[PDB]
């Protein structure tokens, strides 16, 4: 029998400052957060239907930089898919990416975990990460890229929609 | 890719007065029709969610009496899904049951196709159809049983959706 | 900040077949069971408005008759409200309540937990329990008793709403 | 041109005790009022989609029996559609019923006023207003009649819909 | 008898790779299709709300690549309203749409058409038709001129719901 | 007891031509209204959920310049929450801000009026007014700063939704 809606847990994970509380306020609250208040840890919930489903969005949003590290382990073993995240103006968190990824199948114990690559802040003029370099980094993974703004809300609702494609593509 | 909702195309069928178009017009306008104005053949559209689905059910109400046969055995074939209509207080219309029922698996070359029995005008004093033997019969066939009022609204929703789960199931 | 709707914990509690499980599966399916399948321990969700506001409704249906009795404690020490369920045809499932009121009390350690007394199954002709004699129990509890058919629909949403009233009075 | 969903003002008249208020709170709160709270005035909103159009219902729920006569007549003018309710069990508020219908149309100064005859209470027992009865006198005005109840809400949502319905075919005349 | 909400037949025309079929699957999924798969063509549906009525459209997504069809013709001719996109960095597929508001009248034998001009890309830095161009050819046709992108999702509802607004005035 | 929804009177002020209409459009019709036409005194409705509750926009879009003042000083004593608009490539729409701060301040006879302060157009290149300059403005003010773009969508919802947590902050204080 049908008990409510189906629930997905989302983690959005990423380096210090590349937007990952401002993606998920702007999902959530339709909220331009202006401010740069870090994150310790925060949930927040949606009801959204994609593709005809409705569903429950479970959204965990995480520190940059996690001190204790058996916290994040739990996390990422709640999560059922990520947003990877970095700035397209900030060329270390593209290269920490690499880093998430590894973290992720490594708790997870799996190599095929449902994730999405999000390149954010693309409504800033200085770009030193090509939208190409990206590309090619998410083919090599078998995952989507989203280039995505949490101002102007450029590819918000998208990325958090296709990771949702992508966890109902990995249960069948 | 997804394209649209899923359409579900529901006909309904059973004898002249039993309350097929209150039915469904109670669905689709939240009305109840207290005119006898029998049916030609009329057509209703209305989304709705089941069980977390979108879906845009096609309602075809039929005449209690068909001029013309090879318009019946068309609708029946078009239709993915029969609410086979008695009135409880019409022990006739309860005898009429097995009649649509048979011309719906000769259409449709199937022992298993999705239908409910339903007992309508079960608000009404004068009741001549005993819950048992609907039950009796909707168990010989293998079919959901639902009484209903077009009138109170009892099981009208019901009806419906439970026709549309009948469908599911079987294309799964 | 607003992290996304409010939950509300609820339980459904009282004897053996007064319709538990009918109650919280027509508020769910819109679907009227008429099967008598005893319940162990289900748990449902609903998004619903209430007096404007969005909430997330989790449900706890019951056993009638609760075995292990720290597992009952648990559901009780969780629950924000209950709804203590009779049938109006059963005259010892009302005389019963007082029990679930006191079991409910004593796990919670408070004498003012949102509760609404619900008399089910008034479709029934069989009524061996007076409304006046209901609402004057609830009266003695200073909590809200509301007459329901999990059949009919009659005050099954009422029912849900009032108790989730009730939490937000007492969270105030 | 389309500055938000259409608005509809929408005054329930009738004797005192048919359940007025018990009806509006039923449409409003999905809740049945049991007690017995005299009305002076209140007013109601609601959201809905009717026939696929998107509507704001400003619902006027008034007292069984008014005091200032002043503020009766400036609710009449104010409304465009009336729900003119007696209970079924209560033959004295049915005979009212034609009073409800004289005194708006005097107000709003026209014979053709969108109303709907509403018989509530339709699940007591102890019915004294037959339902031909009802029929015959809605018949007579040319408005529809609609069976209710605040408890089971059998006819709640439709007699607020088709009194929409008949204000939206009235602004088309 | 209102009997469903109403239905609008949408075509969307103009020259291969100007963003049909990413105007489309923006509208319908929320998603950004950055992939380059060459349309034949594609029917879509939506329900939604416009100007406070519930209708369903039916969008026809066209090839823009394609010699003389009768076939072609037929679809066409299903078409209330047609949206004629160009891409503004395409001067070539801005003096095609002549040619596509010629083939419309053709196919519809009317000078009266509901139609929308759509230069979508707008956020692309190569613009080589200027807006006050666009809008001239507009006026010279009486039709509304709405310019989109399909990646950040400017002027896609709008697009499609003025659309709609023009079908509406025409039919009354 | 709940009668309905909650409901917020919503002003839009501003120098002619900074986009009160084009904002109020796009928030309703999702509409771009490429055409300059000045408002006299328009009103609208949107139904909308901020922070998980119901509520009822009402909102007046009025002219930049108003004429007869009477009319002005209605709509501020009526209004209770105001977006204060000006375009960032227009330098004299900004500085009229402080003066319609002040207007509505000395119309409510209060000093602490829910306002948000909207800087719009800004999908346009020839910016005239930086970020920086309106925040501190704004926080002068201590009420927020949003950038919005009728055409683009850009903070439309965020301004009205803004403004009503804005007043509903006022009213629990
Ligand atoms: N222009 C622009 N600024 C952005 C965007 N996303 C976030 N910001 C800004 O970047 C800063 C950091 O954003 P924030 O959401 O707090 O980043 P975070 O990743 O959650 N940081 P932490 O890891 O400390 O929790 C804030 O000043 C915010 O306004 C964007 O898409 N565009
Ligand atoms: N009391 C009550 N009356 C009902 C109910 N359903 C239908 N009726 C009444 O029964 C009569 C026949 O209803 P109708 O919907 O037209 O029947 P039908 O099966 O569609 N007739 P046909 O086959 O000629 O199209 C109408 O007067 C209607 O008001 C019900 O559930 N309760
Ligand atoms: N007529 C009618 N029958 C009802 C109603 N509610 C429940 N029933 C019936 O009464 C029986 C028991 O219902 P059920 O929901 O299983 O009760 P329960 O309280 O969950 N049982 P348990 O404690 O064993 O889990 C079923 O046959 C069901 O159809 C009602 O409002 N009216
Ligand atoms: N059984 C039943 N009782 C009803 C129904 N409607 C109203 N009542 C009851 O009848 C009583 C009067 O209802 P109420 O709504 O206050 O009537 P009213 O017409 O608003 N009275 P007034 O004009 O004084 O404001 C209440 O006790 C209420 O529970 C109904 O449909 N069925
Ligand atoms: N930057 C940007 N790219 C766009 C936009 N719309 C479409 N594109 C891109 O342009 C290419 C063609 O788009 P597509 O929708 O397939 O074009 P079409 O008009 O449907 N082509 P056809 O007629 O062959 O079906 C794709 O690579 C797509 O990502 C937009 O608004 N901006
Ligand atoms: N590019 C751009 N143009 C805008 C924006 N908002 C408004 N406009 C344009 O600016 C002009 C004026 O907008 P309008 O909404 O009428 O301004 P207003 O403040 O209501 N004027 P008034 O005070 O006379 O009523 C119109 O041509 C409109 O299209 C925006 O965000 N971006
Ligand atoms: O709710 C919280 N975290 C608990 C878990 C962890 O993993 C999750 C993964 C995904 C979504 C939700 C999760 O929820 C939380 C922290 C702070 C506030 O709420
Ligand atoms: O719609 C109609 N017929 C076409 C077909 C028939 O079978 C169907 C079966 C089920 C649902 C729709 C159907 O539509 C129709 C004739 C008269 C009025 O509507
Ligand atoms: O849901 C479950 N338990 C977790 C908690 C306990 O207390 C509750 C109290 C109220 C509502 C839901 C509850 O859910 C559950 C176990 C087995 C099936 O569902
Ligand atoms: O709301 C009130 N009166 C003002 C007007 C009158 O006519 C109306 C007609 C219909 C809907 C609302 C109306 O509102 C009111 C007084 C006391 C309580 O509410
Ligand atoms: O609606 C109007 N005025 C009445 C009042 C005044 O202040 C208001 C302030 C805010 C929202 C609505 C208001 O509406 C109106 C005149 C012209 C067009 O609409
Ligand atoms: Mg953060
Ligand atoms: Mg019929
Ligand atoms: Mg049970
Ligand atoms: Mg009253
Ligand atoms: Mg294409
Ligand atoms: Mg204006």
């Amino acid at each position: 029998y049908f008990q409510g809606m189906t629930e997905y847990k989302l983690v959005v994970v990423g380096a210090g400052g590349v937007g990952k509380s401002a993606l998920t306020i702007q999902l959530i609250q339709n909220h331009f957060v202006d401010e740069y208040d870090p994150t310790i840890e925060d949930s927040y919930r949606k009801q959204v239907v994609i593709d005809g489903e409705t569903c429950l969005l479970d959204i965990l949003d995480t520190a940059g930089h996690e001190e204790y590290s058996a916290m994040r382990d739990q996390y990422m073993r709640t999560g059922e898919g990520f947003l990877c995240v970095f700035a397209i103006n900030n060329t270390k968190s593209f290269e920490d990416i690499h880093h998430y990824r590894e973290q992720i199948k490594r708790v997870k114990d799996s190599e095929d975990v449902p994730m999405v690559l999000v390149g954010n802040k693309c409504d800033l003029p200085s770009r030193t990460v090509d939208t190409k370099q990206a590309q090619d980094l998410a083919r090599s993974y078998g995952i989507p890229f989203i280039e995505t703004s949490a101002k102007t809300r450029q590819g918000v609702d998208d990325a958090f929609y296709t990771l949702v494609r992508e966890i109902r593509k990995h249960k069948e």
